[PDB]
This record gives C-alpha cells, sequence and structure tokens, in this order.
C-alpha cells in the first residue's frame, strides 16, 4: 500500500535523524516490522529523493539538526530584507547553509550564513548590523542563491511554499 510505505518512509527518516549513533539495517527492520532487505530498498529510494543517508558498517547514518535533505533555491531581495528571508526558512524548520551571489571580479562568490533557529538569525543580522564592509546583496540585482537544509522533503516544500508567498522566490 501507497500509505503504508510513506509512513515507514517518514519514520525511518526520524529514527535515523533523532539518533546519534548510527542505526543498523536489522535494528529498523525490527522496529518497523519489516524485513532487511525491505530497508535496503526503502533507503535507496530515499537516496534516489535527496536524502542524505550513508550506510556505514555500524549502520545508516543521517545527520539530525535540519540536515537531511538539500537543496539550492534561487531567490531575489535587497540587503534589508536578509533578516524576513532567514526567519521565514528557520520559522517552517530549515535552516540556510550559504548564499553564492554573481561578483564582476571573482565570478561568484559564496559566503556562509549557518543558522537554523531565531536566535541565530538575529546574531547574524545584529552581527551583519555591526560591521562595516559593501553588501553583498547588492550585487547582481539582488539575484542570489542559498543551500538550504530541512529535515525532510515535506519540509523542504513548506519552506518554498512560504518563500513563494514573501515574494522571494525566482521562478521561471
Ligand atoms: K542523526
Ligand atoms: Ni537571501
Amino acid at each position: 500500500m501507497k500509505t503504508v510505505r510513506q509512513e515507514r518512509l517518514k519514520s525511518i527518516v526520524r529514527i535515523l535523524e533523532r539518533s546519534k549513533e548510527p542505526v543498523s539495517g536489522a535494528q529498523l527492520a525490527e522496529e518497523l516490522s519489516v524485513s532487511r532487505q525491505v530497508i535496503v530498498q526503502d533507503i535507496a529510494y530515499l537516496r534516489s529523493l535527496g536524502y542524505n543517508i550513508v550506510a556505514t558498517p555500524r549502520g545508516y547514518v543521517l545527520a539530525g539538526g535540519k540536515s537531511g535533505v538539500s537543496r539550492l533555491v534561487a531567490v531575489k531581495h535587497a540587503p534589508e530584507e536578509i533578516k524576513e528571508e532567514l526567519l521565514c526558512v528557520v520559522r517552517n524548520g530549515g535552516r540556510i547553509v550559504d548564499v553564492i551571489v554573481e561578483h564582476p571580479v571573482y565570478g561568484e562568490i559564496r559566503g556562509i550564513i549557518d543558522v537554523s533557529s531565531e536566535e541565530e538569525v538575529l546574531k547574524f543580522v545584529n552581527l551583519m548590523e555591526m560591521a562595516k564592509t559593501e553588501p553583498l546583496l547588492t550585487l547582481s540585482g539582488g539575484v542570489h542563491l542559498h543551500t538550504i537544509e530541512a529535515p525532510d522533503e515535506e519540509t523542504m516544500e513548506r519552506i518554498m511554499r512560504e518563500l513563494k508567498k514573501k515574494g522571494f522566490l525566482i521562478e521561471e
């Protein structure tokens, strides 16, 4: 059944994310009441969808901390909307890893953001406002990319929906 499987896949992702240590396929099989082989197939499927799962000798590993899935998002906004954009992403369950923006000298520059909570967003903005350099998001008409991570596709989808509602997304 399609629904039975969607439920098992969601559980696998949650179990792997919650766990600090690797979780063996035998344990996932025991915990989900399916054969070891069903787990091998589920994991291959989850990976082809984008889940950053790795099979190590001691078990499957999938980073908790909202880093299950990753995606490049094309957005467009002024430097003053940075806070709004980050809050929109962290409040919806994800994290912003970095920013890529075209530059007239270096082709493109990649900067680090690394925020996954409202407090980190506020520390980033505060930190940014206290600094005295030229803004980067003034470059390229405000067009830039962000690598966004999320616990799962459902969450990633919610994040894209919200960014769209705020008019940040570039769509063509
Ligand atoms: K984990
Ligand atoms: Ni941005």
